């Protein structure tokens, strides 16, 4: 009737005679309860996949910006968007009265993330995962504890571990969410009682509280481009300067900036030229879903675009 598999302490397949693997074994056993036995019956199933840590090694004026931006902002992207957008608009519009997050910011990142759940990921959040944790020491304590949370959320939401597929890194469904952004942000905006990141309604509302999680500012500027030019100053997301000090550096907002007295200095390589911005704190505030100075603005100008189409 019951088979304890007691003896059965050495698993096959990819990780079979991998240090690493056997400590998470043991971490999850005496931690969380997990059955050796069944869990040796998981990982000796996984892969260790080349790519995925052929990938995560892999990571003027020349037109940088544009050549990034027309990858995402195209008739047939903004298109979707606005089906996508008019199709959820319920989950759109409760989520910005309960978070103060604009339908906009939702159907940008949504949209940059999985063209709007056209592109997912196709490779098992499993393999990915354990690939990162057991063969590859820069990030494996990082990915350990991505896994670690990734098999309680199979759990928790009765999934089957190997049946979940996603990017390269283990991102899952429509927003991409790590398997701790899950965690610690995903919420059930659908009402089942199920956080599924794979459902629309609740990727829209987990996406949401993200947002509100990592500060966003309801109604607040997000960025504001600038009149002339600062070459002197460096610049990106990251970087920090009062309102008087760009002003020194020959910049002006083209809107008016509010009681801000700082923002960031983003720079933007349109081929002819440089354009200046003003980064406000909601425009960092979408650098904290993918920390990329390209990925937020194509983020915004993506909703932006979206929300014309609509008007119109
Ligand atoms: C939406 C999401 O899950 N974003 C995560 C973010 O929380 C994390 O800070 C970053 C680590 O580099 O990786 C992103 O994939
Ligand atoms: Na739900």
């Amino acid at each position: 009737m019951v088979e304890p598999q007691h003896n059965v302490m050495q698993m096959g397949g990819d990780f079979a005679n991998n240090p690493n693997a056997q400590q998470f074994i043991d971490k999850m056993v005496n931690k969380h309860g997990f059955d050796r036995q069944q869990l040796q019956e998981i990982l000796s199933q996984a892969k260790r996949l080349d790519s995925v840590l052929r990938l995560m090694d892999n990571q003027g004026p020349n037109g940088a910006w544009l050549r990034y931006r027309k990858k995402f902002i195209t008739p047939d992207n903004v298109q979707n968007g606005v089906v996508f957008w008019n199709q959820y608009e319920d989950a759109l519009n409760r989520a910005w009265q309960v978070y103060g997050v604009p339908p906009e910011i939702i159907v940008g990142i949504i949209g940059v993330e999985t063209r709007w759940g056209r592109v997912m990921g196709k490779t098992r959040i499993l393999d990915a995962l354990a690939t990162l944790s057991f063969n590859y020491p820069r990030r494996a304590e990082y990915f350990s504890g991505e896994l670690e949370t990734f098999l309680l959320m199979a759990r928790d939401e009765q999934d089957d571990p190997l049946n979940l597929k996603g990017s390269f890194a283990g991102a899952m469904g429509y927003g991409q969410f790590m398997p701790s952004s899950y965690k610690q942000y995903a919420v059930d905006f659908s009402g089942d009682g199920h956080i599924n990141l794979w459902d629309p309604v609740d990727a829209i509302g987990s996406v949401a509280n993200y947002f509100k999680a990592h500060g966003w500012v309801k109604g607040d500027q997000v960025a504001v481009m600038a009149n002339g030019q600062a070459p002197g100053l460096p610049n990106g997301f990251k970087t920090k300067y009062s309102i008087s000090q760009l002003a020194a550096a020959g910049l002006t907002p083209q809107q008016p900036l509010g009681n801000h007295q700082q923002a960031s200095l983003l720079r933007l390589d349109v081929g002819t030229g440089y354009q200046y911005w003003y980064g406000l704190p909601n425009f960092y505030t979408i650098t904290r879903y993918n920390h990329s100075t390209h990925y937020a603005m194509a983020v915004w100008q993506l909703g932006q675009a979206v929300a014309l189409a609509r008007v119109q």
